[PDB]
């Protein structure tokens, strides 16, 4: 709490197009790690384009931690299977919560990560002012898996009475 | 952090034909308080039916505390008009948290709380075990206006860290 600098919400949108882990379907949730902190969320069961439409919220207590990112298929009665991974940096969006920049119309975009041999992202990922708060719109093509991506969006928690930005 | 439970996740979904301070419309944002905290939703313009789909993170120390919604019209070059207030009790979901509910099948109803004369429900609150999550659903009637309802919802957040359930 001296030690936190906010909360991070990862809303988890949807998986596109997910591999299929079971006969001709999947029953996909998806996994985070940051740091000591795992979440999951539900499964959705037999959708290889499951909406899920979640909140993971971490807490966090350093700019510059890699969130990483899992997609498995539940199977009640044996292991799960998986279906691929990635992970992104939160520096970026941390280092534009710290620009301080006083609205700002809606639409404005203040940072651009460009998609990069090393990194997940499948397209351009943009960190950008809309409707009165600072986000950043994320799809991630999976790795170690033969298709797949996942839809995310992170938004920011201040938390009075924390060390703060 | 010693004292702390967790975080109480408030999501204002939305106010439902809210009063109108201006000549024919509100713009409509909600403060709540509990405790010590007081926090405030982003104004939503001209719109008696807000749609603020907006989480508000309170700190958990004391279980018995009450939480007070109160809504508001912005008027940016003059003083804000009250637009009524509700308040409801967290005990009983923070008793639900604390019961045996892994291994209770998604959907099960924990508690109900019905509306009454003293209480501020519009209809019965169901305090739900889903998706391996404990939610409370509230529609709440406000008081002291002509007009209004404030949907919202209650969901739990950990804190790695924390004194706990
Ligand atoms: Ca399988
Ligand atoms: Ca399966
Ligand atoms: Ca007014
Ligand atoms: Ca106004």
């Amino acid at each position: 709490m001296d030690d936190l600098l906010g909360l991070l919400r990862i809303r988890i949108k949807r998986g596109v197009n997910l591999a299929v882990r079971d006969i001709s379907s999947s029953d996909p949730y998806v996994v985070v790690k940051m740091g000591k902190q795992k979440l999951k969320t539900r499964v959705i069961n037999k959708d290889v384009n499951p909406e899920w439409n979640e909140d993971l919220t971490l807490s966090v207590t350093d700019s510059n931690l890699t969130v990483l990112l899992t997609v498995y298929d539940h199977d009640m009665f044996s292991k799960d299977d998986k279906m691929g991974d990635a992970e992104f940096e939160i520096k970026p969006y941390i280092e534009a919560l710290r620009m301080q920049l006083d609205g700002l119309p809606s639409g404005t975009i203040v940072t651009t990560v460009k998609p990069s041999r090393r990194n997940c992202l499948a397209e351009e990922s943009r960190v950008t002012w809309v409707d009165g708060k600072l986000v950043q719109d994320l799809v991630l093509r999976l790795r170690h898996v033969e298709c797949g991506e996942v839809e995310a969006q992170l938004q920011w928690i201040d938390l009075p009475g924390s060390k703060g930005l």
